[PDB]
C-alpha cells in the first residue's frame, strides 16, 4: 500500500562530483530533498575522483529517487557511477527523539 | 533473546561536528565505544558540514546505541540531524579472521 | 545456485590506509576490483586515521571478496579493522539505466 513497503530505504549513489549541482536540484523537484554528501574515490571495471549522494526515504519511492538521481548524473561515457538501494529497519530524529517512518 | 535478536546492526548517525566529543563519551559509557567518522555534508527539510558516527553493534542492542548517540548529539535547533538502523549479515575481525557476532 | 543467493553485497571493509594497495591488487585479482574509498577515523576496543573500502558484489561471492580484503589489510597487530557484510537490495547503472544484479 505505502510507498517502499510502508518502511525505510537508504539511496546511496556515487556519481562524478560535477553532477552534484543537477542532483540536488533533481532531488528537490522529486520532493526528496534531504541528503547527506561524502567526498570518495574509486574506480569500476589510480582512483578517480567521485562524491557519495546518501538519502534515506519513506514517503518517496526508492526508485523514484533513484531515478532522479541517475538522470541528472548521467553523461553516458564511463565513470558515470552506480546507484545502489539498502534497507533500513529504523530511524530516528535527533531533534526530537521522534522513531520510525515519520522520522525520515 | 539475544541483543539484536542474535544478529548484527549498523547504527549510521549524522551529527553535528560539535557534538562528536559528546557522542563519543556516551558511546563508551553504553559500553560500546568502537566507532568510525566521516566528515559530510548536507541539508535536510548550500550544504552544512556534518559528521557521520558509524557504529557496528551486536552485544548492546541497537536502540540503546541510538538513544545514547541521540540523547549526546541533541540541541533542539534544526540541523540535529538523523541516526538511521541497518542490517549487517556478517563480520569478519582483519586481525584474527575471526567471523560473525562474536567479531563485532 | 547463484553467488550470494543471487542477490547483491555491500562488502564495507575498514582497515590501515597503509594497507590499500594491496587491498586493491587483491580486488582485482579476485576478480571484482571496483570500489568506493572513504577516508575516515576511528577507534576499536584520540581517533586513528582508516580508510573505507566499499566492494558492491553479485557475480563474486561476498565471502571470497572479504577474505581477498582480510588477507591483504592483515598485520597482525591490533587495529587492523573490520569486514562487514550488509544486503543491498537494487542496483542501478547510472550510464545506461541498466537495473538489477548485472548492473553491480
Ligand atoms: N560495484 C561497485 N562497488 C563499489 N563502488 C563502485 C562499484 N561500481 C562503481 N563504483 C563506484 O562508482 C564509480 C564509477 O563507476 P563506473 O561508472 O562503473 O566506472 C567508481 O569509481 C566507484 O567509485
Ligand atoms: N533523510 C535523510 N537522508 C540523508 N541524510 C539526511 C536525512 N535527513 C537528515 N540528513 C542529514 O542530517 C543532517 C541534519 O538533518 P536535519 O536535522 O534534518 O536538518 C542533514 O544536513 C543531512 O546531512
Ligand atoms: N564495531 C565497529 N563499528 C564501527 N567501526 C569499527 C568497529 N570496529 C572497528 N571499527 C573501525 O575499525 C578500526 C580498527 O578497528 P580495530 O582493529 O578493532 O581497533 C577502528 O578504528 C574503527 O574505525
Amino acid at each position: 500500500d505505502l510507498p517502499n513497503d510502508g518502511g525505510i530505504k537508504l539511496v546511496m549513489a556515487i556519481i562524478r562530483p560535477d553532477k552534484l549541482a543537477d542532483v540536488k536540484t533533481a532531488l528537490a523537484e522529486v520532493g526528496a530533498p534531504s541528503l547527506t554528501v561524502t567526498n570518495v574515490s574509486g574506480r569500476g571495471s589510480d582512483l578517480h575522483q567521485k562524491v557519495k549522494v546518501e538519502c534515506v526515504v519513506a514517503d518517496t519511492p526508492a526508485e523514484d529517487v533513484a531515478d532522479a538521481i541517475a538522470d541528472a548524473a548521467h553523461t553516458g561515457e564511463k565513470g558515470d557511477g552506480k546507484i545502489f538501494i539498502l534497507p533500513v529497519e529504523n530511524a530516528i530524529q535527533v531533534r526530537t527523539g521522534k522513531t520510525g517512518r515519520d522520522a525520515v
